[PDB]
């Protein structure tokens, strides 16, 4: 066929019930991740090709980093409970990567209060146990899926994105190959 089971994606072995439709893993230290975000903007093309109905999840991992890492993934849960995503990923990867700006959990809030999130509304957040729940939410749907690796893409808990399986010479084309894979992979 032209989409095969272990050839652009692989299905999991042991399926996990009650999964987000769209569900997609990064660190702020991922290097790939980056590159999926900043350069290839993957989950953006691919809500760009999700059918009507199927809603996009990304959470953050502890695994890379550590201390740091860890304040990320609540820097991330704060992100998702104040909407404010769009806002603050690419200070995020550019703070961690490229200007090597960030190495506290100080850093990570100076990049919200200067994309205009007030402190007092930051810092109750931070200390919130929404917040708090959001952060095992992120544990949680990694730990379902044994996730060891980053970038991650994952359909309906059964399928995970097989990128090495794809060419890379045109960026382009990588990009609408992965979003049309996960399109199919959701009507499955």
């Amino acid at each position: 066929a032209q989409y095969e089971d272990g050839k652009q994606y692989t299905t999991l072995e042991k399926p996990v019930a009650g999964a987000p439709q769209v569900l997609e893993f990064f660190s702020f230290f991922c290097p790939h991740c980056y590159q999926f975000e900043e350069v290839l903007h993957i989950s953006d093309n691919v809500k760009k090709k999700l059918p009507e109905g199927v809603k996009m999840t990304k959470y953050h991992v502890n695994f890379m980093g550590g201390d740091l890492g860890k304040d990320l993934t609540q820097a991330w849960a704060v992100a998702m409970a104040l909407g404010v995503e769009d806002k603050v990923t690419v200070p995020l990867f550019e703070g961690v990567q490229k200007t090597q700006t960030i190495r506290s959990a100080s850093d990570i809030r100076d990049v919200f209060i200067n994309a205009g999130i007030k402190g007092e509304e930051y810092d109750a957040a931070w200390n919130s146990f929404v917040v708090k729940s959001l952060v095992a939410q992120q544990e949680k749907a990694a730990a379902d899926v044994q996730l060891r690796g980053v970038p991650a893409m994952f359909v309906n808990g059964k399928y995970q994105l097989n990128p090495q399986g794809m060419d890379t010479s045109n960026m382009d084309v990588f990009v609408q190959q992965y979003a049309d894979t996960v399109k199919y992979l959701s009507e499955k």
